[PDB]
């Protein structure tokens, strides 16, 4: 058959629920991906960070298959040998006293809103069901959320005055809102306010850690160290759902053993793959390569699209890279179907960014193939509005 | 390295979330558990449904690896070719539609009851912000949910007068709240209060369905068909965090294309498993032997305890059973370690029910001896009083 057999199968016996790229993968390995025509493509997605190890590297599946003979599922009724192990390789790895596994970075946050304003009325003494969590605006009306905006140290200051305050979540660099970085400022000062007025200084890092900034967590480039940390993503090399959080005892102790829905969160086979998935990185020295090739290609391609009509900025950190074009002169969706025409994929988010954001292993000589790509994709646009 | 210093371990480096029996496995094959200490235990939990099919089954786990090494992760950003071919295999069997493949029991808990209230405002015209959804009380306070008792006809009917409920989400039989199992009667009748009242009929058989009391969904004993169906937990054979909602077009194209959060949902490699997953169940017999074998050992069970003291009720249907306790007489939690202690491992929910559910693949010989077990565990607490 062809990607066009596969894509209307699924139009008809799945939920329309998602508005995909017209590209019908079969294959990944390392930085590259291939469709039912066996036509290649760099992954600039990485299916948003997962795969920040590489599509497929057979150091985490062989640490899968390993696992998954002795054992994949017990429940939280009962302990098996594996989790601790991965407990103990995360807290020593990244300095904090305890670690929650979970599945999603959705569980990730949630849990995380509960941590906070469990803390806030255990330890901070806050009055009953009215903890209030600060976040930020376009990026992480809903009740006992209080939204700043990103990267403004006045308007949070403002709202800490609120005693009720028992966090503020915020990303390093924000995903969502189309790769917004912080001025270098910002997360010393948020440190700052945080410490000062008492409030659990939380760091959603499930995107921006493990490597794709250059560093195991962005906020190390900007020397603070979160009172909680949020992981996920690539813990797994893209392998299998896993997230974290990271917390010491003063904080994580808040909770309580407690009868919970029953889950796949801490179960052994993940475990086994989020050892081996950090290793990989680390071994691969990962965060260092995108921390060397990142800021070149980001300079280089402001260089190459400085008079470009179409594109307004280019934006990024290491390999957290993203284009955002002026939306009033060209359609993103095009963008995107033309990248991939020209053997590049990727998606944008709301109308006007596109995400560059490929696996860590990419090597220079790939990144300048890849920088190719999207100026003579760029270049298309501009010759024809 | 002993089972306590695992616990140890995990009580230092682990969040103290959960309150698990102190065993730690370290093995799993079949309906067989190892400790660190290379005891053997029967499951008697199967991680809620999700080893139906037995601990590590090889050919899911073959399943598992041949998906692994070609692909494991691209995002909803693009199209695999898995996930088709998974969402064709259960339409097909199952008799619907169209299916939406999630992780978790909870996302598709959640994701139900934005279906339900998107058709209840697109189909049925329900006035904004006002979609109520019928749950039953001990099972399945919160805006837009009514709460009606378990297997009540009556009191059913009675919130459907309300114009504004577009659902009634509903277990074939209660897990949560201890195994309970409903008249004959009522199904039939909830399959037509329904119909009449023009109200989605909403299943929850993730842990219900796929062989668990006998059948590929429990309602085929009460031969009605939902119009929505939410399936987990077996649809994986616990290798892999896998959930998904069935339901025909006339539902489920309420959902429409949109920027959703980054998801393993859909994932090929868990579309992979996912078949392979069912094949086994279906290739295996194992809702025919769990059909077979669970009415003689409940009835069995019933008779060998009939005078027992601390027992208050043996409940069940297929491998789905239960032992609930008077817990005046008896600590439910000493009752499971004491199984523990005799070779059987489970967990009590609440303060008096324990739950007996092996995986699906266990002979007859195999559940004459987890019955001495049983029976020689209540005999202990008996002989005490």
């Amino acid at each position: 058959k062809s990607s066009q057999d596969y894509m209307n199968n699924e139009l008809t016996y799945g939920a329309h629920n998602y508005d995909p790229i017209p590209v019908v993968l079969k294959r990944g390995k390392g930085v590259f991906v291939y469709d039912i025509e066996d036509r290649r493509y760099y992954d600039f997605l990485s299916a948003y960070s997962s795969v920040n190890q590489g599509h497929c590297h057979p150091d985490i599946l062989n640490a899968m298959i390993n696992q998954a003979k002795k054992l994949t599922i017990c429940s939280r009724a009962f302990f098996s040998d594996s989790l601790g192990v991965c407990e103990r390789y995360l807290t020593n790895l990244f300095g904090y006293d305890k670690v929650l596994m979970m599945n999603t970075g959705a569980e990730a946050s949630e849990t995380a809103y509960k941590l906070c304003r469990k803390w806030g009325y255990e330890v901070k003494k806050i009055p009953e069901n009215s903890a209030k969590i600060i976040v930020c605006n376009n990026n992480f009306f809903v009740p006992n959320f209080l939204k700043v905006p990103y990267d403004d140290l006045e308007a949070l200051e403002k709202e800490l005055q609120d005693p009720n305050v028992c966090a503020f979540i915020v990303e390093p660099v924000q995903g969502e809102a189309g790769v917004i970085v912080p001025s270098d400022s910002y997360f010393p000062g948020v440190a700052s306010l945080c410490k000062k007025y008492n409030v659990l200084f939380v760091a959603d890092e499930v995107q921006t850690g493990l490597g794709r900034t250059g560093k195991l967590l962005c906020t190390h480039h900007y020397g603070v160290k979160p009172d909680v940390i949020l992981l996920g993503k690539a813990l797994s090399g893209g392998h299998y759902p896993i997230s974290a959080i990271l917390a010491n005892d003063d904080v994580m102790l808040v909770l309580k053993p407690g009868e919970h829905g029953s889950t796949y969160g801490g179960n052994p086979l993940a475990a086994a793959i989020c050892v081996e998935a950090l290793k990989v990185l680390i071994n691969e020295k990962l965060c260092e390569n995108a921390d060397k090739l990142g800021a070149p290609f980001l300079q280089n391609l402001k260089e190459q699209l400085k008079d470009s009509k179409v594109v307004r900025e280019v934006r990024g950190k290491g390999l957290l890279c993203a284009i955002e074009f002026k939306n009033d002169l060209v359609n993103v969706w095009d963008i995107c179907l033309k990248f991939k025409e020209n053997g590049l994929i990727t998606r944008s988010v709301h109308d006007k960014t596109v995400r560059l954001t490929p696996p860590l292993c990419i090597t220079k000589e790939q990144l300048d193939e890849c920088t190719e790509i999207i100026v003579k994709t760029v270049k298309f646009f501009d010759d024809n509005l």
